[PDB]
């Protein structure tokens, strides 16, 4: 058939790229062989962890033997030793598959045995298709996955769903074209059609799925990629299968260029509970462009820029602010407070326990800042903020965000947070920050502007040698390609930044303050980040009023923050939105912001609205909530 054998082709080419996605593999194995155990040094039929093993390493195997570059590229002892391989693992499976049960080890270990090795039979069978071997290999597949996974969503007695049903789909369909069956045939099939209901993906506007803005949300309410990750290797498979059709392709690139950077750097308010800034496959989903990006309903900033990666996650009342397992409990402040540039040519340092507390703009109450958020269950328990209310503004090149925030769980922590992205830095305006009055016992809070894990090694000397050699002055000190300043704002209290140590683990940049000022809810601090190499003279107003900040990046790019308003104004085109998710805005409001701006009598004409009583109206505000208005 030419359907089989034109997917084997396409299978074959895309292998190492599809390899590229796949979360749970081994890259590059080069495990000895071994005739009793497939490899050396497992026990694959007493521990479970090692079948997966086997299963994981045979997979690897197979990608290179299948890669042009690869030493071992169609190396006949390799085809050998993957078809001697998968006899091995053939001759320890029971005929008739067990129900409810795993064949060996601890009856719940079910994992790979339905997930795993169909997935082993599929690249053994595919990629030793010119062989000697590959008639024995399909046979071998179809007997035993006509046993194993008799359906698209059943193995071994249990009905499977989800990310588990979204891995089987794929080496199932292929065992139906080898047993003779049209992809039209497959596609009637009930499990398959369960499966395309699955991987549909529509925008939904709450819950479990993708929201409307291209984020995707778990766990009812938790901002979590996870879910996504896992299975998006998948869907390269099922969209050649079954069609351009099946999978909301456009939401989902959209959802992953929200969050994710070419080199697998994703903000970690997104990312999993024990604290994460990076995914060692996401850099290899899409081609990611150049741009600066929002999801305004889900609360995420996002730019991509040719030298660095910055995100925010914001903060709504519709969603967490946080998520803690019996485990993972220390992770709020990172999820909820990062506002941190990292260069694209930097080393990728992740967080560990010792680290996780400390970031570029979190707000800290103690010395040693931990703040733990316990779950208040055997499992998860996630989290709303008291108050969430966030606006986002963008343009071509800069993007700002507007947080109001306050945090039950966090010693009633609240604040007003602006952020603005541009070419090539980051301003951070924390003001009216708060804590639950005399909570502190006596000791001053501080804002993180740089911090560093101790154990790594770089050139940069340590913060306070830096600060030594600068006549005494933190101003300008460099860490992993980003360099801090102090922004002044006259009118507004500005901490200088000293210099500290939190454990030994970490040091930091901060500034620090006092007790009395976070209880009166007074409290401000306010930096800068640059890309190593590229300054600018940016500088911040109090334009008059109390929460007016304009902030002039000296580029071309001016923004306001006017609370409940935020505004970026960038060549000839402005954006507003309101953290009150207004979807219409006053005259008066454009008038008032480019006074503030410093540009009163400014002519414009409307994007993406139109005149509706005394202003304008967004055309649509399904997806997006910001009003842009072109300067004639």
């Amino acid at each position: 058939i030419q359907e089989l054998q034109n997917f084997e082709r396409w299978f074959k080419n895309n292998l190492s790229y599809s390899f590229s996605q796949k979360a749970e593999k081994v890259v590059n194995p080069n495990r000895n062989w071994n005739d009793n155990t497939v490899f050396d040094n497992l026990s694959p039929w007493t521990s479970v962890p090692d079948f997966g093993t086997v299963c994981h390493t045979l997979i690897g195997y197979c990608v290179r033997y299948n890669n042009t570059s690869d030493t071992l590229y169609q190396n006949p002892e390799l085809a050998y030793n993957l078809i001697n391989g998968l006899r091995i693992i053939c001759s320890k499976l029971p005929d008739p598959p067990p129900h409810q049960q795993a064949p060996w080890g601890p009856v719940a270990d079910w994992y790979h045995f339905t997930i795993t090795m169909p997935e082993v039979f599929m690249n053994i069978t595919i990629v030793l298709n010119e062989t000697q071997h590959y008639d024995e290999a399909a046979s071998l597949t179809r007997y035993w996955l006509g046993l194993y996974l008799p359906t698209a969503v059943n193995s071994m007695g249990w009905h499977r769903t989800a990310g588990n049903s979204m891995r089987m789909g794929v080496p199932y369909t292929y065992s139906q074209m080898l047993r003779g069956y049209s992809l039209a045939q497959i596609r009637q099939e009930q499990g398959i059609q369960e499966i395309l209901n699955t991987i549909a993906f529509p925008y939904v506007t709450q819950g479990n799925g993708l929201h409307v803005d291209s984020i995707y949300i778990d766990h009812i309410d938790v901002r979590a990629y996870g879910y996504l990750i896992n299975s998006y290797f998948t869907f390269a498979y099922y969209t050649y299968y079954f069609g351009d059709e099946v999978i909301n392709t456009v939401g989902l690139t959209r959802a992953i260029e929200n969050v994710g950077s070419p080199e697998g750097v994703v903000v970690p308010g997104v990312m999993s509970r024990n604290g994460t800034l990076y995914s060692n496959v996401i850099g290899n989903f899409i081609t990611y462009p150049l741009a600066v990006h929002s999801a305004d309903y889900s609360k995420v900033l996002t730019k991509l820029s040719k030298t660095y990666y910055g995100s925010v996650v914001g903060v709504t009342n519709r969603l967490a602010y946080y998520e803690s397992d019996p485990t993972n409990n220390i992770q709020a402040p990172l999820w909820t407070m990062a506002r941190r540039i990292w260069n694209r040519r930097g080393r990728i340092i992740n967080y560990n326990a010792n680290t996780v507390s400390f970031e570029s703009g979190i707000i800290l109450q103690s010395l040693n800042g931990i703040m733990r958020i316990p779950s208040g269950t055997t499992s998860t328990q996630s989290f709303r903020p008291t108050i969430g209310q966030t606006a986002i503004a963008k343009t071509d090149t800069a993007g700002a965000i507007l947080v109001y925030a306050k945090f039950a769980e966090m010693n009633n922590l609240q604040f007003k947070s602006c952020t603005l992205f541009y070419d090539h830095g980051m301003f951070q305006l924390y003001y009216n920050i708060g804590v639950e009055p005399n909570s502190l016992n006596n000791t001053n809070g501080r804002v993180i502007v740089l911090s560093r894990d101790t154990s790594v090694n770089t050139n940069d000397l340590s913060f306070e040698a830096q600060r030594i050699n600068n006549n005494n002055s933190s101003e300008g000190t460099t860490f992993n390609g980003v360099v801090c300043h102090r922004v002044p704002i006259t009118n507004i209290n500005v901490p200088s930044l000293t210099v500290r140590s939190p454990n030994s683990s970490v040091e930091l940049v901060e500034q620090i303050i006092s007790f009395q000022t976070m209880y009166t809810a007074t409290a401000s601090a306010c930096y800068k980040l640059n890309v190593e190499g590229h300054s600018d003279s940016l500088r911040a107003f109090r334009v008059n009023s109390d929460e007016n900040i304009y902030v002039n990046v000296g580029n071309g790019v001016k923004a306001l923050f006017n609370y409940p308003w935020v505004m970026v104004k960038e060549n000839n085109k402005v954006s507003f939105m309101s953290a009150n998710e207004d979807t219409t805005i006053p005259f008066s409001v454009i008038m008032n912001s480019f006074t503030s701006i410093g540009e009163p009598a400014l002519q414009y004409s409307p994007s993406n609205c139109f005149v509706y009583g005394n202003g304008f109206k967004l055309n649509n505000s399904t997806f997006d909530l910001q009003f842009i208005f072109e300067i004639v």
